[PDB]
């Protein structure tokens, strides 16, 4: 019973979360994934200020309000060769990574490790969270607060 977190840099307190490496996280888990890590999904102001201070990924996530991509670099396989907050218009579905914004944060690039999920609650899960450098930090407990999510 096992849920890995791949998280990111934060780049003005915004940071991505990817659960077990691939798309797998609804809209109503993203925020109980947030309010986990005593974050907020980032305002699309929010995610340009990070994207300006150096923040970019290959990967859709969730924000308040749309699913993006942030990108510095134009590249032919990441949305699609756009630079900026490229906003994700048409697709099927409705599972993807999420971005989280904590006010708490380095104001610009910190690429420190993340090392606790400090607003998890009580719960059976062995929740890892994974930083790009490999560090790892578990702890058991539960974020999901949606049946539909379990
Ligand atoms: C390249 C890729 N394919 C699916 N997801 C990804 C990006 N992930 C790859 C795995 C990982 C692990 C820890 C922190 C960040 C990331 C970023």
């Amino acid at each position: 019973n096992q849920i890995d977190l791949n998280v990111t840099c934060r780049y003005a307190g915004v940071f991505h979360v990817e659960k077990n490496g691939r798309y797998s996280i609804s809209r109503t888990e993203a925020a109980d994934l947030c309010q986990a890590f005593n974050s907020t999904l980032p305002t699309m102001d929010q995610m340009k200020l990070a994207l300006s201070k150096g923040f970019e990924t290959c990967r859709y996530g969730f924000i308040e309000g749309n699913v993006v991509i942030p990108r510095i670099h134009p590249n032919a396989i990441c949305a699609a060769n756009h630079t900026g907050v490229y906003i994700l218009v048409t697709s099927n579905t409705s599972h993807y990574d999420t971005y989280c914004f904590n006010a708490s944060a380095p104001p610009e690039e910190d690429c420190t490790s993340v090392t606790d999920l400090p607003n998890s609650f009580d719960g059976p899960v062995t929740i890892t969270i994974v930083n790009r450098d490999g560090t790892r930090y578990s702890k058991k407990g539960e974020y999901r607060t949606h049946q539909e999510d379990i």
